[PDB]
């Protein structure tokens, strides 16, 4: 559970996300996604509650990655939102939101969702 | 533009969003939110695109804020991922998802999905 | 109430939606979209609370349109979750997705979310 | 794929659907879900795309339920949006929407996201 959320994680698609979680809140890092006009590592950085409940649940976070690096730049930005479980096999569930900045014309059909989940394996 | 985004920002729940664009595509601040089991301001943190498009095209970016700070804790943390469109009238149109921590059995209804349309008033 | 969702409805986009709500609950109609690759009317299917709650709650409420037609075939399809709130001025709040069919490898990028409002113009 | 929409599914909540598909683009058939304020089978109606192109993609579909039936209302109406993919092992990938009827009050948390995987297993 705590700490643990830093490490590298790894996504069905093969994305890999390295993280760290500093003891109050924050998560900083790099993200290399392995689908779409991404190409390399992407800085990120998001926030986690330091202090979960001592029952049974996870640990709510959530990050950003903006889809510009030094080689490329998709004009877009994703954010995830879910929760971290530990146990032998720790998992972060998440939900994406992806904008593409577009003219107004096109806003309607800017924002595209899904679900990741992450695994250190 | 990182000038353009940096302000005081409001929606139109009545929540308070402060943030500075830093030229490394980063976004810092505070939020202040109306609603929930929210007391006080938040740390929040995001990214933008730093190089936008020429084409009249919105900026994409995005932040998180995770509900718990020195006097309350919500266990749960919103991400809004929407685009920054400036001109006389800056708006930042988000979309944003809230998850709160549950145990696997109730993880089915842990997040929420919304809108937020953000007004600018003050650099 | 079926009668009060029953009417002809626009959203901000300016497509239009013809419903009539049928007693068990089911919605019925057409839909003729403003936007995207559409073509004329489409046929919509949902189902609504027909026993809702004596709060100012708002009637809960969902329909999908497959878009495809005797005109054309966007291989894709839309759902609106969302609340019908009446009062002198009826308003249909909604979030929807829209899915298009694709390969395994971009299904990741076969979902778009957003948010339309409708208004009432006639029954 | 095409027809073999129809049949009954379940999902990784234990959740069981029933559907039969016309072929015009009608989707019919009963829901029981396994969560949530929910007892019994509930009505659904939906559409699918019956003419899905001829290349390697899914179907996409859709369908409503209201959560009322003669045992329960849980003032609630879920969708789901997604895409039916056959072979020898099928499955419905979606995504979906649970909006709740809410006091204009409560309105920014009327709506919950989630996704559903249905196989026939
Ligand atoms: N690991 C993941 N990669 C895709 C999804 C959500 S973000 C996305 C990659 C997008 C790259 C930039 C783009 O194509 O716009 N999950
Ligand atoms: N300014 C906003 N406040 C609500 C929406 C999205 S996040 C939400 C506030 C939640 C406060 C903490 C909580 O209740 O968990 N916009
Ligand atoms: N009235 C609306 N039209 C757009 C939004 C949600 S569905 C969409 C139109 C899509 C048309 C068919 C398509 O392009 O696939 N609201
Ligand atoms: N099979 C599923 N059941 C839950 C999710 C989406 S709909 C939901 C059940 C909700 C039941 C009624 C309610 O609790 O409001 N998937």
């Amino acid at each position: 559970a705590e700490a643990g959320i830093t490490g590298t994680w790894y996504n069905q698609l093969g994305s890999t996300f390295i993280v760290t979680a500093g003891a109050d809140g924050a998560l900083t890092g790099t993200y290399e996604s392995a689908v779409g006009n991404a190409e390399s590592r992407y800085v990120l950085t998001g926030r986690y509650d330091s202090a979960p409940a001592t029952d049974g649940s996870g640990t709510a976070l959530g990050w950003t990655v903006a889809w510009k690096n030094n080689y490329r730049n998709a004009h877009s930005a994703t954010t995830w939102s879910g929760q971290y479980v530990g146990g032998a096999e720790a998992r972060i569930n998440t939900q994406w939101l992806l904008t593409s900045g577009t003219t107004e014309a096109n806003a309607w059909k800017s924002t595209l969702v899904g679900h990741d989940t992450f695994t250190k394996v």
